């Protein structure tokens, strides 16, 4: 019946919503005035997969920071196997792929149990790499990712710290058709105001129709939902002028369960910018913001990966990519909501409630 | 009319190119013994025929001499290769084939429009401006372009750029195709591939039983198998008997293949073919030295039609061919969804030829000494 696997996925996806908001708060604090676009779910798959090979302090600190301690390990890996499988899709209405690749030096001896578990549960490959020549190792890695991602992720690695013998690559892609397509001709190049007096011309889409919309008088932010076809929803949170920081600080799962109350089906004249977002994150620095570091340190806890006490994830990279355009399947006083100022974006799956992406878009055409 | 003249030029160019390929394979295997040699002689020819659009005097004459372009007018040379590229270039489910020519020129130079338009119209070749004053950035700019254009099939094309380079040529070709009759991925076991006498290695070995054009040449002591693709292309496996590959290389010609075709016949065969993900990268400066072409990589006054500069020369030139051979193929056409089966196991060093049938052309030419090596 898949009942247990689907329950683990729902609990893991729910707990992951909390992680996403914690990372967004820290990433926006340490990187102000910059786009922050990531996939908390994708990041979680990578470090749940590493729990297949971690022990003692490293394993406990990973489960603590990601909140994996609430369920058994057997169900943790069975839940993520369900999540990845359901999501992993190459259809016309949804192009989604979650990639996890662990590069290990070829002189080390990866354990077969880990290798097979990582491939079966997470579809994660373990590639032998020549970390004795970092110039060669960097070329091996980038060539592998470029091939696997069909030229979408090229030059994934641009620097390898000296001493690296293991590197983790996490990458995700998303391309979905809206429930009601936007008119490509009504899409004009409008202004996106970076500040109260700083503008840039960006392609701005437009459509009028029924959307669940509201306003949160606590955070002073408007909430709009533009639905995708394949049971996914794009949630645009447009804060009022000067309340973006206030929104960032107060964002919580309690806020997520609360915004649902303020929604209602209404006719809205929506103006949404197009997006082709790519986010690259050093997972060593990012995870430090949530108290995970031992996995990137030598403690002798990764012997189940390769029999060596000095083993550690020397470098870890996350890459999130999303393309939002007009493609799609196809009453009262019209409302007006034009996203023409810094906003937050959440791509929320409805089956297996999961936050696929979490974005702070300060410039839809910046990079 | 009907494209007859263009299609005749293409056939004459493709035929002459078979001779070049066998000449290059012999020289590359001599200077690179015990290694896989996988290249596309046709792709290399498109690159240096395209440069004939902008070369003059000694450089132009030496290219036409070394590549044997002197036999037909230049108008027909470029119309023939334009036809070859057009027919081959496909991005369908049954065949993904693309031949790429990209000229990277330093941004201080001014590429001439006549050359740019002819190279784009006849050969689909792009001319991208690069900042060769920062060689690290130039190498990443180039490789990222190729990876993006080829969807990650041709990666890290360039690995080194000599200081002073102001022009760089990248020629690259990749290949994916569906067999006429797919192989069962489940029957694909890891069998032995004998690198030498009593020296074996485990390689993924595909298997299928069906009708194939097969034969055997008791003179050169080699087996000839043809596994056809769907879109009018054929994989030609020449399997020498143990220790007979070296003799075969010395003397391989089109005449040899024309004779082997006599020894073929449609027969039921239990074929065992290794899986392949071949990549070959070649410095075209050294490769073309084996056929007497060098001036294009030297400073003469012959490249002014490309860019007006007295010191202009092709500072670097790289060829990269990429191919993947796996089980993918058409479905539902064998048995239900005849005679004594023969047995052909490609389990020792062999030659591979990807042969186009409309415009008889050797798309790829490979010496596989180890299907999982290199």
């Amino acid at each position: 019946q898949g009942w247990k696997q689907r329950m683990a996925a729902k609990e893991l996806a729910r707990q992951n919503m909390d992680l996403g908001f914690k990372l967004l708060k820290k990433l926006a604090f340490y990187n102000p005035g910059r786009n922050i676009f990531l996939s908390p779910l994708s990041i979680s798959t990578a470090f749940s997969m590493l729990c297949l090979g971690a022990q003692d302090s490293t394993l406990d600190e990973i489960k603590q920071g990601f909140n994996f301690r609430k369920m058994p390990e057997k169900d943790l890996h069975e839940g993520f196997h369900y999540i990845i499988h359901e999501l992993t899709q190459k259809t016309q209405d949804l192009k989604l792929s979650i990639g996890n690749t662990l590069f290990i030096d070829q002189r080390l001896q990866p354990q077969r149990k880990f290798l097979e578990d990582a491939k079966n549960f997470y579809s994660a490959e373990t590639i032998l790499t020549n970390f004795q020549n970092l110039e060669m190792a960097q070329k091996q890695i980038n060539d592998f990712i470029s091939q696997k991602t069909h030229g979408k992720i090229n030059n994934l690695i641009e620097n390898i710290d000296p001493g690296t013998v293991m590197l983790l690559a996490n990458y995700i892609f998303f391309r979905a058709r809206w429930k009601h397509e936007f008119d490509p001709n009504v899409t004009k190049e409008e202004d996106f105001f970076l500040e109260k007096n700083s503008s840039v011309k960006v392609p701005m889409m437009f459509r009028s129709g029924i959307y669940q919309v509201g306003y949160d008088d606590k955070l002073s932010c408007t909430i709009l939902e533009i639905p995708y076809q394949k049971n996914i929803t794009a949630i645009f949170i447009l804060p009022d002028e000067g309340k973006l920081k206030h929104l960032e600080k107060g964002l919580q799962v309690d806020t997520f369960s609360r915004w649902k109350t303020l929604l209602s089906r209404r006719v809205v004249d929506v103006s949404v910018p197009r997006l082709h977002m790519t986010g690259t994150f050093d997972l060593k620095k990012t995870l430090s913001y949530i108290g995970v570091s031992k996995i990137f340190e030598e403690h002798g806890d990764l012997t189940k990966i390769a029999p060596h006490r000095s083993l550690k994830v020397g470098e870890a990279v996350h890459k999130a990519e999303l393309k939002m355009d007009e493609r799609g399947t196809e009453m009262e006083t019209p409302l007006v909501v034009k996203i023409d100022k810094p906003y937050l974006l959440l791509i929320y799956s409805e089956k297996i409630p999961s936050v696929l992406f979490l974005g702070k878009i300060v410039n839809p055409i910046g990079k």
